[PDB]
């Protein structure tokens, strides 16, 4: 679970699979084989991020690979969020709501946003995002704007109208021309 | 696309990838060289699904490495479904209101759910499903089950709770004790 | 027979996903519900490769998630190859014997894994001969004698003799030709696709 | 360097996704939202595993999600090993000089790919040493000799006799041991874990 009992672990099983001795580890890092048998015993804690990147390096591998997953915060595979737990957070309009998220699939981020705007002309389009994405229309209607956003392709949504928006691909929200804000449910995933 | 174009394709890479000739394939399946040839032409569309794990056995793989992917249903990485694209179906009670799907994601099932019961001693236990699972309360209130339905885990979520379910963790939904009825948007991803 | 039983299977799966019951299903696909039953309940065998395509569409998956995975061929984790069994193939890329393929252990618990040892024939690395690179990962050792490898652009490629105990790696879709190092008549290599 | 690069643009990503700007992350954090900036501008270099694990923590992902892959250190899709330059390891089990690992070519971009030829030392089956199995798929080649091999349960293991040209594969988790056939000295085996 911590950073250092993970890599302690993660840099043993590494070490180990490409057949190094502590010694052998310890000869490309400048580093006492003592130093390295350290880390392997939880006290890599201080090690800094070009120290990984290094340690990374010679073992043939990614930081990503000597370090724990990001966690189990689900009680028997489930995870609440009670309404008033959440964060409201800025445009830079809409304004987010963010649901419940989990660190057993970081990927899921599902929020509830405002759209403040009703001018498609004031469209802000976002470069396209890591996940696909799940959106469904709560209230009122959506004027949606995506790929390219020089000639982009757009679409008129009423409510309860439900949208996938596939991984990378620029997209855009706004409420339809003069009917003030309407209320997006998306899911990142 | 079509399953006999994708066949066609993939049988050729894989026989290929094994370094089999037409004839040796052929040897193995009680067919011709000819008849291997045209299966790459396109002429496999009346195999059997039989005869297709007869193919993925002698070519130590799987149908599933033999046939195409879902397909591309989208326009410009997006797809929209308007309110009434929709199906009504039933519990064994739920009511569903499929939302949004892709063949780009096929884990993607989003539902909007009408919980017809609010007797928590009648819930439904399902044996826990393939993905992972957003849930969201739109209206009223959710007793949800989860876990061993001998000894359940338990909780009550008022609107506008979310929720997350691990893959293959039974669970169940019901309202609140007399409340009627709730409504959730599920998506499973 | 475990084809159609892991259909069966991964059916009933898929269409309890996507909320149809047998009625809904059935209809969609201009059948029965008795039909579809019939199908989950390991009597799908005859059903075509274009069938199956109809009912992953309407299901809105793939074929592959409506089948099991390559089964198991191990004997406790472990499968062995003993000198004698391995399949023989020739590799010809003109009209000329270029490759011999002597197949090593293979397993339906890993489908990729293919490994191989080639008798490099040829020994002129003027007329050798490029694939257009290949699915896998490759990991080739120099088993016997001395190759000349070429790889990437075939009209200007990057080149290297390699000597007996040589090890190389060729990174997917990459095209690369080997011969035996000029003159020297023939070689071995060991090459692991994976 | 390319660490600290990585990590400024996937920090960046990340804290996008989750909808936070400066201020919340550096807030969330203890930190002031021109510390953040400045990771962002490539300067987290000097960050704790610890610090970065809070980082990780607080945007609910892995630091593995928030470093960049292992590099490229591939020419044209291909890197080369030749005999002379293989790092040798010695295996020691007990106090006995079990098994000389000869390391063979390996690349970043396949960090899992781990090739070697294992000199066999041993040559009594009796004294056979399990390892306890590992993670990677193996493929196994007898190089030289002939080795008897043990794999599965080490108080009743199963057992194959394989002369030179044998091939085998061991799935993952599995334990095994080799040792040159009874009385025969030494053994060579290629092992390719990937
Ligand atoms: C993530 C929710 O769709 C909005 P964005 O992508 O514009 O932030
Ligand atoms: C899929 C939606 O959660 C309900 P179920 O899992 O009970 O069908
Ligand atoms: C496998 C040996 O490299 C050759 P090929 O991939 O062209 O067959
Ligand atoms: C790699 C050779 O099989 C042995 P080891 O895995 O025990 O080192
Ligand atoms: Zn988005
Ligand atoms: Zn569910
Ligand atoms: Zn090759
Ligand atoms: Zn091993």
């Amino acid at each position: 679970k911590t950073a250092s009992t993970g890599f302690a672990e993660l840099l043993k099983d590494r070490r180990e699979q490409v057949k190094m001795d502590h010694a052998a580890l310890a000869s490309l890092l400048g580093e006492t084989p003592e130093t390295v048998a350290a880390w392997e015993n939880g006290e890599g804690g201080e090690l800094t991020l070009t120290q990984l990147g290094r340690i990374a390096h010679v073992l043939g591998t990614s930081i990503g690979a000597l370090t724990p997953p990001a966690g189990n915060d689900l009680d028997d595979g489930v995870i609440i969020q009670m309404p008033d737990e959440r964060p409201i957070l800025k445009g830079v309009y809409y304004v987010y709501n963010c649901l419940v998220r989990t660190k057993r699939a970081p990927s899921l981020v599902p929020l509830v946003v405002d759209v403040l705007t009703d001018n498609p002309d004031d469209a802000k389009f976002n470069s396209g995002h890591a996940g696909n994405e799940f959106l469904f229309v709560l209230e009122g209607e959506i004027h949606m704007k995506w790929g390219d956003k020089e000639n982009p392709k757009e679409a008129l949504l009423p409510t309860g109208a439900s949208m996938f928006v596939e991984e990378h691909v620029p997209h855009a929200f706004t409420a339809a021309k003069g009917t003030g804000s309407a209320k997006l449910i998306a899911v990142n995933f």
